[PDB]
């Protein structure tokens, strides 16, 4: 609250406390990480993304994610910890500090802000942004059925009130179309995570159809270790394999997007737990949470670093 290391990373914040964490950051470590807006969500907050660079030209960058889904609490606040560890172990870690010598990362720790303020003032298990419009008074879009890879298809609903609702065309919500944008503008993004939560489980493309990526071999074998890694730690088991085979058909979603626009090493974590508590996962799993998860990410990283 006014020095990062006096944050409680062990409870759950809402958006302000959120974006003065990135304010204490900045300001914490200005030559390792800087706060970049990307956009305006569709009430008008600023959407931000903190940029964790090392120096160089365009490097070779990865893209994570979290809180595209509101509702699913866990994944902002593991970014609010993944963020902190990138400060701490930058210099300490021989692994992390080697791929931020040559890579830089871009991290959106709230990628839906409209919808996670909702699940704070009236509706906590509110899944979708907050778009109104025209047809219907039901509000907001499945932003992960918004983008434009099998957009329209089975997985996905048609009707505005459907929680999984694909919107009117694809990148018509402005937290997607803000992303889409930036990533092409970069123009050299290898890795692309966006973070979910609960069931476990580690997922790579497609969603919207049955037919193996050209890459399966290799993405199933990165998370086959990326699992390994994460349950050294605890004992928590995770699966892995493309999204339709492993959770359910789903079109229109960001990963699928990122892998057809070339981004190899797209994937999407779905955290802890199984059922249990679901999407009210206590606070006192946050960071047990965050900390397994790092190292499937870290596991994820370095093959990119090494490919
Ligand atoms: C819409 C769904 N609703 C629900 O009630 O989930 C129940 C459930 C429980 C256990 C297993 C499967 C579903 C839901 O919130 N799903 C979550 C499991 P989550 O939002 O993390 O699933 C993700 C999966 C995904 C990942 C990449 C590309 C396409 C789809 C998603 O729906 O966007
Ligand atoms: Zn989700």
């Amino acid at each position: 609250a006014r020095s990062t290391n006096t944050f409680n990373y062990a409870t759950y914040h809402t958006l302000d406390e959120i974006y003065d964490f990135m304010d204490l950051l900045v300001a914490q470590h200005p030559e390792l990480v800087s706060k970049l807006q990307i956009g305006r969500s569709y009430e008008g907050r600023p959407i931000y993304v903190l940029k964790f660079s090392t120096g160089g030209s365009n490097r070779p960058a990865i893209w994570i994610d979290l809180g595209i889904h509101s509702r699913e609490w866990i994944t902002q606040a593991t970014g609010v910890w993944f963020a902190k560890k990138f400060t701490e172990n930058y210099g300490q870690n021989p692994s992390f500090t080697a791929i931020l010598d040559s890579m830089d990362i871009f991290l959106e720790i709230v990628t839906n802000p409209n919808g996670f303020a909702f699940t704070h003032s009236e509706n906590r298990l509110w899944r979708k942004t907050r778009s109104v419009t025209s047809s219907s008074l039901c509000v907001g879009v499945d932003a992960n059925r918004n983008w434009d890879a099998g957009f329209g298809k089975a997985g996905a609903s048609s009707s505005p009130c459907s929680e999984t609702y694909h919107g009117k065309y694809a990148n018509s919500e402005v937290e997607v179309k803000s992303i889409v944008d930036f990533v092409k503008n970069h123009g050299n993004f290898k890795a692309f995570l966006s973070i979910h939560s609960y069931s476990q489980l580690l997922l790579y493309p497609y969603g919207y159809t049955t037919q193996s990526i050209p890459d399966k071999t290799e993405l199933n074998q990165v998370a086959k270790s990326a699992v390994a890694a994460l349950k050294s730690l605890y004992g928590t088991s995770y699966k892995y394999g493309s999204i339709i085979t492993t959770i359910y058909q789903a079109s229109g979603g960001s990963i699928d997007w990122s892998y057809n626009q070339g981004i190899k090493y797209s994937f999407t974590f779905e955290l802890r737990d199984t059922g249990r508590y679901g999407f009210l996962l206590p606070a006192s799993q946050i960071i047990p949470t965050a900390q397994e998860t790092w190292l499937g990410v870290l596991t994820i990283m370095e093959h990119t670093v090494n490919n």
